[PDB]
């Protein structure tokens, strides 16, 4: 941990994201959101993770099917992606 940086300055918007796991859907997803009401509004990662990450445990399987489906084929995709690119 203690990256303290959401992403990076040296990074092609051509290579492929790296892939993510239905976890991370269900914290970038609630980001968004929180964008689309407090655009204006300051968000600590920090704290916001903190209710995240404790959402996604307390979550029940059956929840987390949502970000599954999609999750399951973040990993496809970018496999797929890979064979083109290198």
């Amino acid at each position: 941990g203690s990256s303290g940086s959401s992403g990076m300055a040296k990074g092609d918007p051509k290579k492929p994201k790296g892939k993510m796991s239905a976890y991370a859907f269900f914290v970038q997803t609630c980001r968004e959101e929180h964008k689309k009401k407090n655009p204006e509004v300051p968000v600590n990662f920090a704290e916001f993770s903190k209710k995240c990450s404790e959402r996604w445990k307390t979550m029940s399987g059956k929840e987390k099917s949502k970000f599954d489906e999609m999750a399951k084929a973040d990993k496809v995709r970018y496999d797929r992606e890979m064979k083109d690119y290198g």
